[PDB]
């Protein structure tokens, strides 16, 4: 499935996922496409702070689901 990321300047980036895809998982895409190691990396959706271990699933993110980085 397709996800979207709002990174720090307002650039939208757009990613291919799964909904079992950990969030420890998409930090890593994240990293490919912008080089931001994961560790300085903090996603929120739907005002809901995003923990590594879990999925995309067990936050309700869906298709086409937009993600904010801070
Ligand atoms: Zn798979
Ligand atoms: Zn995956
Ligand atoms: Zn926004």
């Amino acid at each position: 499935m397709q996800i979207f990321v709002k990174t720090l300047t307002g650039k939208t980036i757009t990613l291919e996922v799964e909904p079992s895809d950990t969030i420890e998982n998409v930090k890593a895409k994240i990293q490919d496409k912008e080089g931001i190691p994961p560790d300085q990396q903090r996603l929120i959706f739907a005002g809901k702070q995003l923990e590594d271990g879990r999925t995309l699933s067990d936050y309700n993110i869906q298709k086409e689901s937009t993600l904010h980085l801070v």
